[PDB]
């Protein structure tokens, strides 16, 4: 019959379109992969910075990819929802391999950021990322495979030694990415509700925040997000740093 | 190298004859073992249910030994304290091949229980079982290092069903692994103040307990353990099912 692989991109694609707020919790391996599936959402994100930390190494494309892409298999083989995965740059892969690798692997999702990390971080120019992001869309349309793209812009975070006007610029790159056929966009770093809407308003896919878990996001409170038209959270490292925070103050009682 | 192996090795057997009361918490990945150094504790513990649950794999000697063996190295090149790891049953090696690999991964103790999962969980005999455990004791004599074998016995928690008086034969068992050469012992399923009491009583080197990190043991908390004379207290798969239970409960507001 169908692959899962179509059907969960499709689902996952469809959820992105609906207009609902859509929570992603991040993982890093298949313990809190599982917790997320009973815990009833439906889909989720790998962290690279949260899996790498895990598994002996360290974010920035350290890892190995091809060791990263046999933990989001793991990842994908233990739940029923849709994955999707933080491929950082792209680890230098082209596109279209790129694409071939995460399917391989049984995710329906990728970010892609615009700091390139095998060469010297680097800044892409904004178009130079928009057209790696259409050749990924490229690559998935000729899949036959509904993979939601979400286009990565640090801007912000780059902030105003790298740009005059960081929030212009990461509105032209999230306009530009949509353009090029990502089916969400994340300009990392916001921390307030006029960034959030200038963000939202800019384009007609989902807008990705990053929250923590408990403490949720600068801009304000859940509903407040809901209310700015926020469609995706993530959690990014912050789940892992979250019970990392909690474990060390409980193991005082213990040494 | 081998000088740093034996030299880990020595202090963790010291630290198991000095007396001390040795919290020993049980990890599953090389974050979490770097949380335990952070923290200040003086040698970890390698769970492999826990490992198990977030490797994709389950516990009971599903996992690949070498696929296993590879997540030890990573932790024990993660931290610069003493690790044991949990070898279940042992994955049907000989004692001298299953301490050759543990010390190639870099580990300076071991759990070895009775219960033989390749042999469709068989229970040894109790001289059996002794006999796998001085069989080890001897190849890491051979190997010129102080590995703590810390001998467990499965005998209460397989209770009345198997063993008429469970208590007895706990006792026994723990007194031949201690003749065995075991440097430490490990009756799970302990509940009770009174069973604490008497195994510790039976034998002169450390007895192990498994603590929640929250809630303590059955018999109290660590100050009242440490009245009872216990001298070695680990988690088991409790600190990843209490990071599960808190992240569940945390989950329900994005939900
Ligand atoms: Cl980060």
């Amino acid at each position: 019959g169908m692959s899962d692989l179509k059907s969960l991109a499709t689902k996952f694609a469809s959820d992105h379109e609906s207009g609902k707020l859509l929570v992603l919790p991040t993982v890093w391996d298949t313990w809190s992969a599982g917790l997320v599936e009973e815990a009833g959402f439906s889909g989720l994100t790998i962290g690279s910075h949260p899996v790498a930390d895990a598994t002996g190494s360290s974010d920035g494309e350290n890892m190995n990819f091809a060791d990263y892409m046999a933990v989001v298999k793991k990842i994908t083989s233990a739940v029923s929802i849709p994955v999707s995965v933080d491929v950082e740059s792209g680890y230098g892969l082209s596109p279209a391999d790129l694409i071939a690798q995460i399917l391989e692997a049984g995710a329906v999702g990728i970010n892609v950021e615009d700091v390139v990390h095998s060469e010297g971080k680097r800044v892409r120019e904004a178009q130079e990322h928009a057209d790696y992001i259409a050749a990924a869309r490229q690559a998935a349309d000729v899949a036959g495979v509904d993979v939601v793209i979400n286009g990565r812009t640090d801007a912000v975070k780059l902030g105003a030694d790298v740009f005059e006007d960081p929030m212009v610029e990461a509105i032209k790159r999230i306009k530009l990415m949509e353009q090029a056929g990502a089916r969400s966009v994340y300009p990392v770093g916001l921390s307030t509700a006029e960034q959030v809407e200038r963000l939202v308003d800019a384009v007609s896919v989902p807008v990705n925040i990053t929250a923590h878990p408990v403490d949720g996001h600068g801009a304000g409170d859940l509903a407040t997000l809901a209310g700015l038209g926020v469609r995706r959270v993530t959690f990014g490292p912050l789940w892992q740093k979250w019970l990392a925070a909690t474990s060390a103050q409980q193991l005082k009682g213990w040494a």
